[PDB]
């Protein structure tokens, strides 16, 4: 479970790994980004991490409550306030589900929530595990959940409000490339998402798989630029022994 | 807080930060990395990371034992049973401090224990904050501490048994670099230590300023290499949009 | 006890074995697939594991309660409700059965709950001993219980969300063979049964006894055409040796 | 984490995993096949399972002891006997670690120990984590430790006392095959070692990696096996819907 | 002590021994099978195995609450809440008899419950030591209390959902017959019951005493039917010397 | 785990089943009935219950010590100390396998020791889980270890001190059969061994499969004569009602 | 101490010795038979036997408390809550006397409670030393505390439910006839009690002393009969030499 | 278990039951009376009481060492020094099977030992579970095993050093009817042997089975006589009731 989320001049970017821990020994895949909306309307995207039931639970609720007259995904009138409904309704879950049989099990979980509606931004927010959330701006355009201190670095040396969505979604990629080798818990396939700042379509997205040309070969070639590069390092002074 | 060490071929590698939670309002400069030995004879090394108290009262214990009859670092027959002796001296600091006062507060911490006594090869040890330890191999030849996950990637990638000592120091270095940057608990200066099988000396060590002029350089560096390795990479296919 | 259920494009596949830990020395058989429903309105399928009694008055009092103004498993507006519902009746049995008289006996179970109501796409649901649940996707869509470790490996190779029915159900089958083969636990007769998407129905399902001419017939192939291609791999190179 | 042994007509044969759990969020790869003997005298094989400091100890114990006066895995007069002593250790080391501060932590190890002492058949034992052991037979010819159920049933329906060698290292490399594709605790690279009844040697054994020509191929073959023996079974009859 | 039970298509059949440990060095006769019901209306049977003390406490609590305003065997609208009420009555009995002055002497018991209510099928149930309880169903139509291993084989070969009830109070008393004759701890009089499926009637039941012409018949044909049959059978072959 | 064996006027005969417990979700075939002795002087017995691992031991030590200058079974005087040693071995696994690390599991087993040798009248034992043990006589010339309850009425029945060898066997067999039937931790093959008054030599014993001839065909004719006469008894008289 | 109660169809018959163990060299006269009631509405008897202090502070407790407003021998609406009550009372006096002071010394004690209430049966019970009981029924009418095998035969033989009260107190002195010959802590003076079946009232009771004509008189007889029957048997066949 | 030995003026008569308990759920006949001499020079019978296996043992080791140089019932100079020798024997045993095996166990067991050997008295002893002895004398003439205090009073009514052999021992069967028909450890068959004062043979002794005619004709007298007698009793006074 990683999840990254980039808010940029140019508009939105959104990857989610799928490898989910389901219990014990039962490790599988489950899409971990949502997309909702109105085409010409409003885009607005979900992704998840932490506790499978809880999470999906959440997702199920705004997805049967959409088809009805009443609070919903698409009828919210901020993207802070489709945020707020998420948050809104995943204490309604943690309500239901807690009780002497859960125990000590942890049940919590944290999303992020982006994308535009008409007539103001874009937007993205990030909900935390205690349900109170924060916005990424300017000077802080990316957030991530999950298992993400392994390609954190990445994307702080190069990721800006003003890069492009082409290079974000690389770098991105990077990030993923460098988190599943160092964590297993991390996994493919990915799923991913661009959006155009105020085109107010539902882009299809895509899914990046094990076979994947283009990701295989960044990554073969990543490999091979790191390791060159720390050949061609200079040595360390006699100083240093 | 971060600390790697290396058990390879050619001798050991060990390095560390100095920043340090030590109270609220209160991070400071600690030494994460001490030396103990006799020339021709051993070398051990000590690195520290958790609870600065806990921390301290084992190294201080160690340092005054040795000056003494009885088991200490510098008599100790192997590697093993010295880690097994900070271990020991670990449980024994733990059972003192520990009483209602102490309350919930975490006194826990972690070491490694790495080095060379005359007679059998050099040997790398991990102990864990429940007191139980492992040992470096040649599939597994690196072990971290403390807040490791930004600066595993580069170890993972490039480090293995057969890697010779001056490229393992710069792997490190690249490793401490990316953590620095996206992760303030830890910061510098850095202390590392240089150790070359069978030499039974005990090498003085380097620490890394702000200042240093070879580390401030190999970061400009790496920076401008991976600036360009990322702008020379390809762009994603049709598919991806 | 080992049970399966998929849910695919075309519908859903359940089957069960029926060999059962009723207390020491006592092994017996208990049908663990039962159905529900009204024609032309809904098919809702439940299966079970784990603790006999506990199970068995779940599933008792929900019979009860479908002839019963109030919550039940016929007027349930989704599947979800029904596996909440499922669930609901699990906690209130459990805190029945507790007390000092049980002790440390172990009364946990697990469940599957899956099928249409008429008005919403079919769906599966997993209940786990704690009461949280989680529900098959395309990404994931098979779902286990008991003792499923044996059978699950032929289920990851093979079955995907467009499998076809017939042919996911033969899958389960194979699953059945190797776990029967491999644990006593698990044993004849199984109960099968297979629903239509938005057929509506109530399938009778199928019980495979022992006597089966199909299902002994797809395992002998299935042994003879193993030691086929056992025996026409290739030998392992000098370097093996 | 899984190892399999098998005590067969024309001698054994051994295969082991690499993937480690070496503490939360560190997965990393460690031998769990080592070997021991004098050439023209002796083999002996150990496997490791469960807790890596453990088992790491016991290793480490058994090496240092080969060179010292006492007993030892090189002078002990039987297989049985060797066992015996590897479970001894593994009591010692027990004894040692256990304390407050590993608190509730799980310590426990299982090993396998099987080779041949000059003047006596070749054998195979199983030591249990409470330091139990028992015996391989012609019966019950194999043994597993670890995470053993998903490739069990291609042992039971292949493996018996009479196969011979190659034909059992193929078999035991299919139970990975299926292994690795559904439990991600178990990883490459594997150990194999094969050995001749009576030959007294020490066989230098194998490393198959990811990228291994061999089990490549056969992991292909297999799969479009199973692919082709599962669409030519036969549909079920009316009677089954 | 010994009672079996059986729920059988045409309805069922009760038979319990009397032979009672009472205490040290005093063993007596008490009855076993309890009947409840009011004509027309309703049947209920109770039977009882291990401790005698506590079964009686219970039999007697649920006969004296009949005769009073609130749940009772009389008014439960079910077998299975009838169970559920023995149950029940079960755990008052041993929250009151436990305390320092028992201290480790047993005092579990265990029941059946079995008959039918007027509008609904017959039913049969038996509750463990631990209050937990499970139901007979056509696959499992018996169950068994006490003793029972002995005259297990002869109901697991011959009985089945479909025997009729003459049959299977014959099968019964067959396994008497063995049981007596192999374990001093079961012994006469032994009290039987019928009830016909619907016939709602309370049956007045019969004993068996050590002087029956009809039993002693038929253990004595029985005899003479299994010397015949071991006399008539052919010798093994060569082979088994 | 099964295993039965008689001492009667014309020699001894022995029987055991081979389906063994040895660890959770490892169900396993391994032999329980062990021969010894030289020809012209002794024929011994030993047969196994309990835990695999203390058993095996016991066994394997005999085995490896008849080869040695001291206590064996080859050179004991009599059957009785023979009996004696096995329980002295058993003693000494005890002690060594015993420790904090066996925790709580249960490691005891029973065994039962008979024979003849040269110069007195051929015996038999029963070894308890304590270490005492008893022996046959003519009033009670049978003695059981494991699951027993199943199959001792037929022999109680049938069974005497003067019954013929052919006939003990027979005997043995159907009580196997039954116990089969009625419980699973019981299973084929059989181990068989009939041994003649003063003929003082090993006999080879012989196996018992799944699909022996003569088994087979005794079972279905035994359950066809139970049928048989079960429908040929006569019907309780009126007054059973 | 020696007490028998009968429960017969005609009503109820106590009997107790009075000789106590009142401590070392204190052998004394005690009253082990109380009387408790309201003529017209209510008999109770209790019994006692085992130690002096605890039953005495049980009923000296179960006196002081009919003279108070709550749950008393004299509001209690059955014989069985008499029972509990009792038992109840036990408990608490166990509780109390126990603490380090009293040591290993044996305080525990057992009763009998019989009786009858208006508007229900008579019925008897007796408490066991661990405070739980058992009812006397139609086929096990009488029950005994105290030093009883000595004089349970003859009523084993004779007494029966339907055995009359007079000829059951018969039987019942026969009783302690032989007890008194054949157990020195067995001793008059005796206390008897008859009542009979819907009488209410609260007969005297009768002290049987040292002195008694009909008592003297049957004892003689009795002696006179036994010695006469001997004489007048049959001698035993040459066979039995 | 129970046994009486009574040495009168006109020599010994002894009898034993059969019935043992023999382990949980294996109850099973063993003779409890064993003879030992030589024709014209000594008569000694040994009865056990209490553990089979130690008894048996105790027994067995007996008998082997009477056909060995050394201390033996056979060469032993006096009846006492013979008890002595059994006791000896019995300590022996209890050191050998004590361990922590056996745990709480309970091993101890009783015997008696009398005869005559050319030269001196007949004599009788009986040694308890703590191996000290006592010796019967003409004031107490006889002694008893096992359970014994159901047929102790027609011994102590009626025996004495005078009573004629031939009367004691119909005495004594009246006391095995009693103890029989009240407890179910005692059983038949039974065991007798009379010995005539200064005959030095060795009487072949009798086995009394159920079918005896002697002692079923005695038991049915015996009871039609006491049932007569008590029949014939007066009645109790007025004053009684």
């Amino acid at each position: 479970t990683y999840c990254v989320a980039m808010h940029l001049a140019d508009g939105l970017v959104f990857a989610s790994d799928s490898r989910t821990n389901a219990g014990i020994d039962h490790i599988a895949t489950f899409r971990k980004l949502f997309t909702f909306g109105t085409p010409g309307e409003r885009l607005l995207v979900v992704q998840t991490a932490g506790n499978l039931a809880t999470s999906q639970s959440v997702i199920n609720l705004l997805q049967q409550r959409i088809r009805r007259d009443g609070a919903s995904l698409l009828n919210v009138p901020s993207v802070y306030d489709a945020t707020a409904l998420v948050a809104e309704t995943t204490r309604e879950v943690m309500a239901r589900d807690s009780g002497n049989l859960a125990g000590n099990t942890d049940l919590s979980c944290s999303f992020m929530v982006g994308g535009q509606i008409a007539g103001g931004p874009p937007a993205l927010y990030s909900i935390y595990p205690q349900g109170n959330f924060i916005q990424a701006t300017p000077d802080t355009p990316f957030l991530q959940l999950g298992e993400s201190k392994y390609g954190k670095p990445i994307l702080d040396r190069n990721l800006t409000f003003d890069t492009p969505l082409e290079q974000a979604l690389r770098c991105a990629l990077v990030s993923f490339d460098s988190t599943i080798r160092s964590n297993l818990s991390v996994g493919m396939p990915l799923d991913l998402l661009v959006y155009h700042r105020d085109s107010l379509i539902l882009p299809e997205g895509y899914r990046v798989t094990e076979d994947d040309a283009y990701f295989s070969a960044i990554r073969r070639q990543w490999s091979a630029g790191l390791h060159d590069m720390l050949e061609r390092l200079p040595s360390p002074p006699s100083a240093y022994n």
